[PDB]
């Protein structure tokens, strides 16, 4: 299958939170995983990235935890703002073109 896959879209509410599950194939177990934002795709802004271990990492309001048993890294976006809406990417860091999957984030008020 595809190196990395996730939901096509995910929704959340202001001040609430949302979680994204980025599924990857076994071979990418020991690669750093990341959550990227914006376009162009290959110029996206990295919001958080792991160190290739299962240790949870957090930067600002985003968290990332890689489960190397089920091969899925979970991204959590908290204290959601309407401005958080947009295009994001599940990604796996490697020399060259990284495996990436586009995830559209929708945010609703109140």
């Amino acid at each position: 299958e595809d190196p990395v896959t996730g939901p096509e879209e995910v929704s959340g509410q202001e001040q609430g939170s949302l979680t994204v599950q980025c599924r990857y194939t076994s071979g990418w177990k020991d690669y750093k995983k990341y959550w990227c934002q914006g376009v162009p795709q290959r110029s996206c802004k990295t919001l958080v990235e792991t160190d290739a271990s299962e240790q949870l990492v957090k930067k600002n309001r985003v968290s990332i935890r890689d489960n190397q048993r089920d091969f899925i890294f979970t991204v959590t976006m908290e204290d959601l703002r309407m401005s958080d809406a947009g295009i994001y990417w599940c990604g796996i860091t490697k020399g060259g073109l990284d495996p990436m999957f586009k995830v559209t984030v929708n945010i609703g008020p109140v």
